[PDB]
Parts: C-alpha cells; sequence; structure tokens
C-alpha cells in the first residue's frame, strides 16, 4: 500500500520485545518499506485461502496473542533479508529485491511451513508438535531459503536433489540463526518445536542420528515417503556442512573445521554457480570442491577440509 514508513513495536511468539517496520495509511500495515521492493505480512485468519489480507492494526502496537507470529514473521524476514544482502550481496530471493511476502494463521492446528511457490506460509501449530512456528528464525530463515534455492540452482524437491534443497535451507536457516546471535545451535526447528519437552528439535545437523536421521550415505532412505526422504537423507548434507564448519571425527575421518562463514561461502557459491535441478550428492560434493577452490585455491585448508567432510559422510 502506499503510505509512509512508521516504527511500531511489538511481541513475539517467545514473549520478546522488537520494533517492526510498518506502513501508515489510515491502518499501521506490517509492510516494511526499508528493504528491497518491501516485505509485507498478511494474516490468513485460520483458513487456507493466501495470502489473505495485509495485515492491519489500528494503533502501531502488537502486543495481543493473535499478533505474535505476525511480528515474528515479519520480523525474521527482515533479518534473513539482511543476512542475504549483507553476507552474500544478494537482494532478495530473486537477487532483484523481490517483494517478500508471509502469511500467518493458516488453518487450524497446522504443524508446518512452507514456500508454496510464490510466498512463505506459518501454520500456528497445535500446541503440542508445534507452537505458531514463524517464532523460530531458523524456520524463516529456512523458508525463505526455499525461495532462493528455486531462483537458483532449482533443486527438484524428490531423492537427492531435494534432500540437496532441504539441506541448503537447514544450513542457512542455520546460518542466519547464528548471524542474529540469539541462543544460536546446530539444530532445527528448536525455538516452536513440542514446548513441554526441553532439549529438543526437528532435526539435528550436528548429530542427525538423535532424530533418526542418517548421517552416511550407506544409511540413506530409498522409499517413496517424504519425496523420497528429502527431510531424512538432508542429514547426511548437513552433517558433511557441520563438520566443515565445526570439525570432528566421524566414522573414524578426521575434519578440520573452517568455520561457519567459510561454510556459507563455499554453500552459497555452490548453489548459486554449480548446482542444477538434478545434481545429486556426489555432483553436490563436486560443486562444493570447485567453490572452495574458487574461493581459497586449490592446496588451502578449505579444499581439503570439504573433501574430508564428505569422506566421513561417505559421499564421493
Ligand atoms: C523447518 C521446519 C519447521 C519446516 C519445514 N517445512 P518445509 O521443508 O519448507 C515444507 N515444504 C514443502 O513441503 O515444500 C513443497 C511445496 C509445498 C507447497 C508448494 C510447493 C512446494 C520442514 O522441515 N517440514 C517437515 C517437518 C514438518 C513437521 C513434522 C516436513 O514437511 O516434513
Ligand atoms: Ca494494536
Ligand atoms: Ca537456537
Ligand atoms: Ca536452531
Ligand atoms: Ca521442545
Ligand atoms: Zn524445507
Amino acid at each position: 500500500i502506499t503510505g509512509t514508513s512508521t516504527v511500531g513495536v511489538g511481541r513475539g511468539v517467545l514473549g520478546d520485545q522488537k520494533n517492526i517496520n510498518t506502513t501508515y495509511s489510515t491502518y499501521y500495515y506490517l509492510q516494511d518499506n526499508t528493504r528491497g521492493n518491501g516485505i509485507f505480512t498478511y494474516d490468513a485468519k485460520y483458513r487456507t485461502t493466501l495470502p489473505g489480507s495485509l495485515w492491519a492494526d489500528a494503533d502501531n502496537q502488537f502486543f495481543a496473542s493473535y499478533d505474535a507470529p505476525a511480528v515474528d514473521a515479519h520480523y525474521y524476514a527482515g533479518v534473513t533479508y539482511d543476512y542475504y544482502k549483507n553476507v552474500h550481496n544478494r537482494l532478495s530471493y530473486d537477487g532483484n529485491n523481490a517483494a517478500i511476502r508471509s502469511s500467518v494463521h493458516y488453518s487450524q492446528g497446522y504443524n508446518n511451513a512452507f514456500w508454496n511457490g510464490s510466498q512463505m506460509v506459518y501454520g500456528d501449530g497445535d500446541g503440542q508438535t508445534f507452537i505458531p512456528l514463524s517464532g523460530g528464525i531458523d524456520v524463516v530463515a529456512h523458508e525463505l531459503t526455499h525461495a532462493v534455492t528455486d531462483y537458483t540452482a532449482g533443486l527438484i524437491y524428490q531423492n537427492e536433489s531435494g534432500a540437496i534443497n532441504e539441506a541448503i535451507s537447514d544450513i542457512f536457516g542455520t546460518l542466519v540463526e547464528f548471524y542474529a546471535n540469539k541462543n544460536p545451535d546446530w539444530e532445527i526447528g528448536e525455538d516452536v518445536y513440542t514446548p513441554g519437552i526441553s532439549g529438543d528439535s526437528l532435526r539435528s545437523m550436528s548429530d542427525p542420528a538423535k532424530y533418526g536421521d542418517p548421517d552416511h550415505y550407506s544409511k540413506r532412505y530409498t522409499g517413496t515417503q517424504d519425496n523420497g526422504g528429502v527431510h531424512i537423507n538432508s542429514g547426511i548434507i548437513n552433517k558433511a556442512a557441520y563438520l566443515i564448519s565445526q570439525g570432528g571425527t566421524h566414522y573414524g575421518v578426521s575434519v578440520v573445521g573452517i568455520g561457519r562463514d567459510k561454510l556459507g561461502k563455499i554453500f552459497y557459491r555452490a548453489l548459486t554457480q554449480y548446482l542444477t535441478p538434478t545434481s545429486n550428492f556426489s555432483q553436490l560434493r563436486a560443486a562444493a570442491v570447485q567453490s572452495a577452490t574458487d574461493l581459497y585455491g586449490s592446496t588451502s585448508q578449505e579444499v581439503a577440509s570439504v573433501k574430508q567432510a564428505f569422506d566421513a559422510v561417505g559421499v564421493k
């Protein structure tokens, strides 16, 4: 909408106060004009018709319980935009400052979030498996990263290419969580998963097997559930990424860690310069090796560590 840029204040899903960029035109709308061609947050009103209505508020204060998922979807989309722009020189998901749109309060009891080809969508959860999923910064960045993937490598959402697609979203979701630097970890979704159980998460990158996901190619899932295991076999790539950054010895193979920033540079370059819609795990290894060679040189520790990490998870 046309209006003037304003700054509201509200509380997110976890009860924390934050400022949010809004737009005033009769109402105050969740429309942040400070980033690209805007970040826009919509109310789906417990229905499944998208996007719903651009979020309107009478007083620019967003402290109601119903407001909390919108505050966080809007704010964390801004953090994710900032990460891509400041760290990777990428302007929104398409590289051309496309408007970023999210809807919250999608459906009833909906235990998921997704990119639908055009926008982000967040359930409220059922209060048992999830609370409203935009409360997780890694979740928000996971969803926006699907849009980045779709505009770049275009990884098809099935089998190995789909597991790479998933791992890319978990990797950058985690790197955005570290960028914001509030309780960062290598776990996925811990801030919104299972409110009655402490210390768990939906997936772990440091130890995928903790939640039944493979940590070695020999343990890959080859059935048809979950689009051929896209959220399962992602554990193999997530583990490799964790090892590249943090190091470790895994199935007897030692990896020298090179840190998060270099991990992000290598995988961003792989995603945007080398991967294709049909890339498999072996082709990802090659893309990561070439990316690290471009950035750091063929004789670098960074290249050697990429090779070590893929060896450790059984990907040649
Ligand atoms: Ca209000
Ligand atoms: Ca965390
Ligand atoms: Ca996390
Ligand atoms: Ca929990
Ligand atoms: Zn995903």
